[PDB]
């Protein structure tokens, strides 16, 4: 009935393909998982070389064929949008869930029963996390740097996770404002080669990659009066063109950022009036500058008045790696800040720029929702234990899926230890026993010691949202996947 | 899962390919390294023949495939942008670092341990260089010519490194201004065949490749009044066109550089008023002329006034290799100078022009940061010794990588001696022993004597930045490379 070119999978072949497809992704990314995990090199169709460990980035760059692997990516993308972290980690346990789920179908457990088991175990797993979830100060310096640093680790940049934590915690806490929701757009991620990662620095203002449009304009302005015009300073005839500049002067403005171009005659008039200016300014930069200086974005040059001017304590042209850039700093009430990332190579400042973007994310997560959980696999051990107990309370056929769900959550502690160079068997014997007795804040694996320790006391913590959202999205995707027995794909 | 055409390397094959890729580049360029090193001929897709020894130039011209070789180039490009020199040298030791690093991975030393070892050794290597770093006068004539000359050597032009050092040290020191940052754009590199390399000469003013637009205009102007107009001298009707010229005259201007064209009628009016002029002037030349004469760049011809005129003591049309060029010299306060490179062939003045560009770079480096180090491999011997000692203080597994790092730094002294025609074994036995006892300023290899000598006393020194930045960028790239275990490249 169907047209030649349309393809179809069904029954165990559809389910086998679907489980294998998701498994392949999970097995691919789990190699970057953990402090002792490795990195990946993603090279595009032009030769552009990217260095990362992020599962999502890897999945966005790779071109997938199988729908099952595409759905696992959709989970990874939601995990990115919703939390930012837990990306790589969530994918791995999802593959395991599917790996084991197939056996349950092979054991003649109806897919709706496996779904019921995973649905039940995940609903209890959320309450379990909320039960052990540790409430902390939303703006607490210490825990904010503990979240920040643990997120930073496993990267070449971790050597400076202390400086990076201080930079991100400082920038974020300020731009949070109310209690609360933080906008990452208020923290600009700028990268310029030169110096090292410890030299990365936060400027409470806006750094733009612009220069002084005229040699005759000042290179430094104190108590700067910033004007923001999106209309090009270009007028037929010198009298009308001069009028434009005369209004900027008359308004008291002496720094001028034009979103569009500036006629060379206008650049002359600007330089004549002692007005320093830059043309072809990015709309985003026009916005950050308004938010920093408190300048009012003006459309028509004629409309610009003194009341529209923004304030900056210092506007100065400085060279970074030779490139001329403008620092707009010491503004009255800047709502925007700029983090300048330093490093010895383009790829170093590239990956660091990615690392600190995430650091902002996870710090913002902790401030927005003041609940965190103990890391080092301690939570996953809690869940395995209590879900094994719950499985007995569940009974019927569903217990088998609930039992397997709890076991599947162990693949993460297992992969961490494997990559750490530890025997997952000996680890789990000591960690699981030590966890059950000592508790949740007195457990997990310290891969740097090679033994069970106190992850919470060691500052090894992650935002609650990481663990809870990971379970929600991952569980629903694998339950859905199991429901499909027949896929029809047009070419 | 991945599309047909996408390629992938993983595990030891990825790491083997990556180490081999970087090694190939290092082995290719190291043949130009040293006073007794050879030159390379780079020929483009049209047949254009380039003669150079510069690793960066070679790497920019060559078309690389492997990402690993591309990352080593990124180091070489940062080395160029940041320091200018140390290009070829930095690449070589980087290849060795990777060559040895592979064995450590083969010896089951986790890549993070090798990274820790290199990270530790490089951090100590910086302090070691800062410990032996010699502070010198930022504008000291003598050491500026010593830096200059040592950079010049290994080139056919070294026969005149004394004249070249004097030329570059003179030009740079002036355009430095404050303490300080030097702009290389204030020293123009002009090349015109004829004479020899000893005939290369600096003119404290601006030399442009322009001629007298009219046969009726003067070929020599004394106490010249220079006008700089970017608007073409072309007006509908003779009265309006004449007005333009009448304003130039009225302003007192008698030399006229127009960025755009000049109507033949205007050229007549200009010649009639005794005004000498050149049209179609390059924007860069309009800028250098403003900086030299102190002329104010005027947009509208009508706007030109007497106060906008720049001063030149002498503006004269002279022929070099037959070509008519204008010398604008003896200006009041010229901020720009021009170095005219002479030589017996196009390729001679080409490579010399490259050699003196670098000479400006390295002299500027010494003035900007008044720290230098002893050359002839003395530093690298210092580092090998102290890092071998530190390795013992490091202990654990990391010592193995620190030990190998210190040894890898020796490949440079080794390659210099090989190309010098010396037995690196006998050299290192005498140099290393003589260095450890006599010190840092009483060592290194004199490849011209064929024995250990005093490189510092012999004037064989290089800027600190050369050695320190080389370690920073190179160490980070090789540490990153080691971290990647899996590369996926789209076609």
């Amino acid at each position: 009935v169907l047209p030649e070119n349309m393809k179809r999978y069904m029954g165990r072949d559809a389910q086998r393909m679907n489980i294998l497809a998701g498994r392949i992704i999970a097995e691919t990314v789990r190699s970057t998982l953990g402090p002792k995990g490795m990195d990946k090199m993603l090279v595009d169709d032009l030769g552009d070389v990217v260095v990362t460990n992020d599962g999502v980035t890897i999945l966005r760059e790779m071109s997938v064929e199988h729908p099952a692997a595409k759905m696992l990516i959709e989970v990874a993308k939601t995990q990115e949008k919703e939390v930012g972290d837990g990306t790589t980690t969530a994918v791995v346990v999802a593959g395991e869930l599917l790996r084991k789920a197939e056996e349950l179908l092979d054991q003649n457990v109806h897919p709706t029963i496996v779904v019921k088991g995973y649905q039940a175990a995940a609903q209890k797993a959320q309450e379990l996390l909320k039960t052990i979830a540790c409430e902390v100060g939303a703006q607490d310096k210490e825990i904010l740097t503990k979240i920040a640093m643990t997120s930073i680790t496993g990267k070449g940049a971790e050597k400076a996770k202390e400086k990076l934590a201080e930079i991100i915690v400082e920038a974020v806490s300020a731009v949070v404002d109310d209690e609360g929701k933080v906008d990452k757009d208020l923290i600009k991620i700028e990268k310029k080669s030169g110096a090292s990662i410890d030299d990365t620095e936060l400027i409470k203002g806006v750094l733009v990659d612009k220069e002084r449009v005229s040699a005759q304009m000042p290179k430094k302005v104190t108590d700067a009066k910033i004007a923001l015009l999106n209309c090009a300073i270009e007028e037929t005839a010198s009298e009308m063109l001069k009028d434009m500049v005369a209004e900027i002067k008359a308004s008291g403005a002496n720094v001028l950022f034009c979103q569009k171009g500036i006629d060379d005659l206008a650049q002359h008039y600007l330089a004549k009036e002692g007005i320093v200016a830059a043309r072809r300014v990015k709309k985003s930069d026009m916005e950050k500058l308004a938010k920093a200086t408190g300048a009012n974005v003006i459309t028509n040059i004629k409309d610009l008045s003194a009341q529209d001017l923004g304030d900056a304590g210092l506007v100065e042209e400085r060279k970074i790696s030779g490139d001329s850039m403008i620092f707009v700093e010491e503004c009255k009430h800047p709502k925007a800040v700029t983090m300048l990332i330093r490093g010895t190579t383009e790829h170093v400042i590239e990956e660091v720029a990615r690392a600190v973007d995430d650091a902002v994310g996870v710090v913002g997560c902790t401030i927005e929702d003041g609940r965190i959980v103990s890391g080092g696999g301690s939570t996953e051990v809690e869940l395995s234990m209590k879900l094994r107990e719950y499985a007995e309370g569940i009974s019927g056929r569903e217990q088998l899926a609930v039992r397997a769900f709890a076991d599947a959550l162990e693949v993460i502690p297992r992969t961490l230890a494997e990559n750490a160079g530890l025997d997952a068997i000996e680890i789990l014997v000591k960690v699981r026993a030590a966890h059950a007795s000592n508790g949740n804040k007195c457990a997990g694996l310290n891969v740097f010691t090679g033994a069970v320790e106190d992850m919470c006391e060691n500052g090894v913590v992650e935002p609650l949202r990481v663990k809870t959202q990971a379970i929600q999205s991952a569980a629903e995707s694998t339950e859905m996947l199991l429901r499909i027995d027949d896929v029809i794909a047009a070419e």
